[PDB]
């Protein structure tokens, strides 16, 4: 077996090994708009004449705490032949992928994770949270402190793509963990948004000045109503589409994949109602470069200036100062008052989970509670973290 | 019908309408466990002869945030006859009873809500958050970092009620939502930890110096283990106890009633295998006396000092200053720049939920931004909030 | 928003409102044939630019007892957008579309409701009942009186199309809630009966001189045959169709959309392997114009002669005499002796709710009993009340 | 009603009965390629004008004990209209066809049953035994014995068309229940491998020198992998193909229809996993000429020479005398020491039941126990009896 | 920790162990009436103080090939603690055992295992196959050949036990795998012949000469029979005991765990109506004296005489000789023929496993194909291996 950078020959190969691995594999004609986010040298491929593995990342732009937005490789299309596990194919790629991604410049990676056990012992860890909500809507009433209550119209999606962009384009530099969508993925979304023979139904958008939700009826289950994309600029936007979604009067049940701050729950007197039916990890981050990705972020104004010493296990150890919501993070071999794997920064990075609960589980330790209070609130974001869209 | 203090001649008329009104219905001899803890004059009931109305609150101990611990009235036993309904009883009674709680001087009432809608409008906030999370222990590997891995032992409930008692007593003072348990109350939980014929199965304890598990085999799943209460003071303790729950060999799946911040997922190589199956409000409060409860808590030391105007919808106007973890909260006439009804104050006052999604639901209005972060900040609680027992 | 006839422009918005309101819809090609029943001023809509809510009626032939053809609007693509809820639009295009039905003569309005809680308030009471039976037809034996036991034949649909229509013709001329169905219905039914990728199955025909059953196995179900239509003009043919149709080997069960006065069940020397597993109302009737109404149909010869005061709400009061069969109907104010809302006059109508009963709810007001019966036994249809196909 | 072999002008006819009949129809392509396996006057049809009645057999070439290939008639097509029941026609269809296999010299004949009720008073008995194995593949750990542990490859179907004939032809001339698969048959196999629009996902296969495993993602069950057939002429071929299936790890579970003897479960530390989740009679088959099968087949080298008179009813009485792994089988008058059905002969004939199992239900009467060891003895298959394919 | 044999003082710790560990633990007064076939010196526990493990054996009798009855040492009661799982306890007492277990001269050990992945490395083979057959009995009709169709009569178990009793014990004399059944377990198995309230409903005896069936109602599908226990010394009697369990006109299904060549199927016309819904090993055996073992049990008197060299993993080499139904088996130090572990010798021990089967996965290798068939042939059961009854 070697590793190498795919040739145009190697990818009909490449298209065969992830039509078995992966069940949603999005077809070659996809794959192939997707792989235009490829860069040069951006994959790897190990043969045995046929390909047993392969992975790649995307070029990709996060937006994270403090309005910052990151160059982010985005792993993706990961996948090794059911015929050549356990011969450390994955670990040898990701190895190959991680030299390459920090020898361009990148100072994080990114991915969403097939399974939870894989991506930790890489310095992967999970970043953001989906949340299911599902509204029992025939009960809905919405609280009388509730916005609004004819600002939102129903329309077709491939009429308004112009107006979709431009409302996504102000929420992903808003929100930490958004992500910039190019041309081809937009192509790619309003292509789903058709039906399909023995397949998915119509999708039909509502459309606000401020925001948009895209839904579609599930395909055996009549009276759910699956929100697909809602994208809210405005609180006002947010509860005129939940409104109009609420008035979808044939259906019984609305289910949305959203954030467990979703102020939805709120809107109605039965915050009961929206109901959380599933929970799991949405982007998972590699911090690539620890000062680097420190520095970028911004931090909460609230906390009073501080400093320690951070030590990454395997990553470096780092004089930590945070001021008036911004990091200086510069070399020392000073002793270290906080120890952490890289996974477990990357689990802080974006504000998605507290260094206290980290700590009671021991994967971060200190000897200094105070210290722990510090970190929990200065790596708070004040814009709750959310999932832009899977890759 | 008339509303009065229940004679005892009224009590076999309130156990026939508890009896018909709630199916967990813990019978006579229970009831008059309880009925302990209900002071003189804590007791109302609406006669037509025959109970058709009922409505009580027990004195309680409620530990808020800087474990500072609040007489609080319970209020429990809420009932309105089939027979009686839309006919304002529940609003006379709660009206009676706020009457009474007030004039008695808690600066809290709580309750357990049977239903979300109903509570809010007499000015109950939810206030804790359940998360059910259940493990699929055959996949279940701890992390390395994960601290343990035979300090916990396999016990008989009943043998070790004096080790238990302890464990709480010391768990309740130290986290906000710890209520204290009288001694009628473990006389209940341990006799409900005895097998029933046609019932729940034996229940077992996992019992270590600083924490205990109840458990027993669900009664007819035979793979689930149902977690009943796990209480743990040292990060060590609740480790060692999910170590001796996941040995559980014979069982495929653990579940557990637990909070948001439980740091389990953290403790296993994949944090996906503790998944959450299932969230509700747990604990509501109703402030009584808002500036008896800002005062009584303690505050976040990392927020600078800050004052601003609160305003509770018909519950008064409040110079509010927040300085070293500490409020001061005093009458006055000048303009507010915080608005919201009293129910939203109860859901912000243990640190559940943030002001800035309150806000973005309009359920609290201020047209200052930074005194929303500074509010979510402060009001924040380093310990996170848990939930003691049902009552 | 304003109410107006739709010029050729509104009906793509009129098709995107259908599109997002109702599942099952037919699509464009398939409107556009039904479109052809809709006269000139037939349809309204209301718009904001765009369409966000319509109705309309269709120029429909009913059969009513007594072997009556009556004239009738059926109202058919209802529907507010889920943006313009609880503004009245509905109360407006129902209360335009009744104004235009009764100055255009019709003595009858008659619709399908997608929900039972809807049609009652605009005068509208359910007047046919959908019966489903399910037979497990491997128990099935027929009785030894059972008519029959090579007259029916397995037929492909589109090659018996006039067979079909000349059936049916005659069934719907007979039968109380009969239709007439035009040449474009015969059309969408024969162009139903094709298989769909990743859709139905293909439609097999049962055909007899005097009957034909259209039926097909379920998409998900491999063990249920479905009656799409079995239409039955003598006992003979609709006992010789039961035979080939308990004759299909291959299947477990054979269920049918029927009224509940088929005789299936006493076909067999079980009556219970018939099971009733699903019932509703099926057509709903809004009498425009009380004194025609009553006079058309028939009524039966076995009470005798009698008069009395009906009074309709908001409807007019009559001086009503039955006898050999027919009614007189005529302006009166003398004492009402029978009072009814409109909709409890559409439910009597065709025979398939009997007075008494409506009266045991109060829905209908008398103070005399033996006009209850009598009113009861004149209304009462000797041929069963049938439903004929959804509009 | 007559029975004819059917004109060109009858195939429509018996495709509309066979559409009618068979939910799993192939449609008439498929059909028209099968009906190339079918000899002239193979075909019988019962009219009525329209076809109510049909059956079929194929030339076959089926492999029994001793690697013995016998030419096979394969019933199939067999169809009476749900119109036509309990009136005799499969009795006539079925005399008439067995008449002209036995005039055309066929030995036995065979088929897959619809249902397990019809086709024993025919004569035709269950002679193979279909075994559905279910493997928890998560669990799954290869014995330290297991052979193996990349000589696998994941390759397209319809690629490796010439490699899975030369393996099945290997196949099929080694294993009892082998059948001979045809050019026709292998077109329609590959055909099936091709994803459908609402229909089956696209087929996988794993290539090994000495064995093939074509699998596809269940339809609705995402995580469930069923492998359609796994041809192994080694054992090291059948280990490697399930080293490959147990690496499928986006798959929770692997299905496969395999035989009672497949040695799967013992490839494994846990053969529990191996789940028997589906058993069912494979091929029946019907024994036309008892002297020419029973001295065809080669018998167990093991027993000692043995002589005894077997009486078929309605199927003569025979000296048979077994010796040396060979039978002779002539006609006698003296008196039978064994008796049995002819049903029961084909039960026994291939080895998959025990001629002690069908005497304890009476099935064979014999007065000698030793005679019963004997006979269970020399019909037993060293070779695991198998089945090919359905038709 | 240590390990020794338990004082009288350490039995409620193992009392409480057992009810943690075993969800259908019988209880202490059961468990007291089992305690009596453990002999002096049968158990071991391994106390921190409290009881963390423990493992006993009880004096069985089991009968194998050729109608001899071994000394079986029967495993059970095996425990470890939740909290003391991964510290090599299980194999600490299984070396202990297995040391006083072949002191004391057993020839064979036995257990039911709790999982397929434990015994194995421990030297036990499974040996026994349980089978549950579900019977639609409503579709059941007996074959013209089916012996029988008054000689079975409906009882009342507590009142026939001495008919049970000599039934049984004709029985397990008769059958490999037969269990003598000492008088403390008639005592339990009539015990559980008895409704409970919240438990299963009561037992009936079906009573032939030579055969009984013992069968409830399930709890909670009331039209499902589970026999618990069908014994039968002659076929008449088997068939005569099913024509009486068919007569439960009203059950629908008939529900036994039985063994694989169980005659019902072939006693009824649809053999498909005695479907196979779950498979399991049944009795394990671990081989504790090779030569004593081989020696013990008969041979098929069918194959030749024939010699070869057996090597067990770590259990010795032995010069093999089977002839006239019987074994001599002596030490060698020439070239082994055939290796085994021990796991598999257990396997073939009772007929249960074919060794060409366990030859196929390479857990019993040879270079000699014509040795394989004399094995299989030799170690073959004419009367079919059974489980008696679960330890
Ligand atoms: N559609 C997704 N959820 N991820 N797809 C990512 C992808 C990236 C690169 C290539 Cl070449 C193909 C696919
Ligand atoms: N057992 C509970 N979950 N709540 N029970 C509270 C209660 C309080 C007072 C009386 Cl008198 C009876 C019951
Ligand atoms: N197919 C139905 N069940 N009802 N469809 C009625 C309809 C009537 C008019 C138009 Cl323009 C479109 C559809
Ligand atoms: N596809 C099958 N399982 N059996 N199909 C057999 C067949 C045989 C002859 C004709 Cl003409 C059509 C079909
Ligand atoms: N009831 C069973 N299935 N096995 N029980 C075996 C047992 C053996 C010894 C003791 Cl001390 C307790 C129980």
């Amino acid at each position: 077996v070697t590793l190498c950078s795919p040739t145009e020959d190697d990818w009909p190969g490449m298209f065969l090994l992830a039509a078995a691995s992966f069940t949603d594999f999005i077809g070659p004609e996809s794959a192939t708009a997707w792989r235009t986010l490829v860069p040069t040298d951006g994959a790897v491929v190990v043969r045995d004449s046929e390909v047993v593995g392969m992975a790649l990342y995307m070029d990709l732009r996060l937006t994270v705490p403090g309005e910052v937005v990151l160059p982010t490789a985005g792993l993706s299309f990961v996948a090794v032949a059911p015929t050549h596990r356990r011969r450390g194919l994955l670990r040898a790629m990701c190895a190959e992928l991680h030299r390459r991604i920090a020898d361009s410049g990148y100072p994080v990676a990114a991915l969403h994770a097939s399974e939870g056990g894989i991506y930790g012992r890489f310095g992967y860890g999970p970043a953001t949270t989906l949340h299911e909500l599902t509204v029992d809507r025939r009960f809905a009433r919405f609280h009388a402190d509730a916005p609004g209550g004819s600002s939102v119209r129903l329309v077709r999606p491939t009429e308004h793509r112009g107006e979709f962009e431009a409302i996504y384009e102000r929420w992903r530099q808003q929100v930490p963990g958004g992500l910039l969508r190019p041309q081809v993925l937009w192509d790619e979304l309003l292509a789903e948004a058709k039906a399909a023979p023995g397949g998915d139904r119509e999708s039909f958008a509502l459309l606000h000045p401020d925001g948009y939700a895209l839904y579609r009826v599930d395909r055996t289950d009549l009276k759910l109503a699956r929100v697909s994309e809602l994208r809210a600029v405005t609180a006002d936007a947010h509860c005129a589409l939940w409104r109009a979604l609420i008035g979808l009067d044939s259906m019984e049940r609305i289910s949305i994949i959203t954030h467990p701050q979703d102020p939805l729950p709120h809107l109605l007197t039965d915050t009961r109602l929206a109901r959380t039916t599933w929970r799991q990890d949405g982007l998972w981050l590699r911090i690539m470069n620890v000062p680097a990705a420190l520095e970028a972020r911004g931090y909460a104004h609230e906390v009073g200036e501080f400093s320690t010493v951070l030590e990454v296990s395997d990553g470096g150890r780092f004089a930590l100062k945070i001021g008036d919501g911004r990091a200086r993070c510069t070399p020392t071999d000073a002793a270290a008052e906080i120890e952490m794997d890289r996974d477990v920064l990357g689990s802080l990075y974006l504000g998605a989970h507290r260094a206290s609960t980290l700590a009671a589980a021991n994967r971060l330790r200190t000897k200094d509670s105070q210290l722990l209070r510090r970190l929990d609130a200065a790596f708070a974001s004040d814009v709750p973290v959310q999932t832009a869209f899977e890759f």
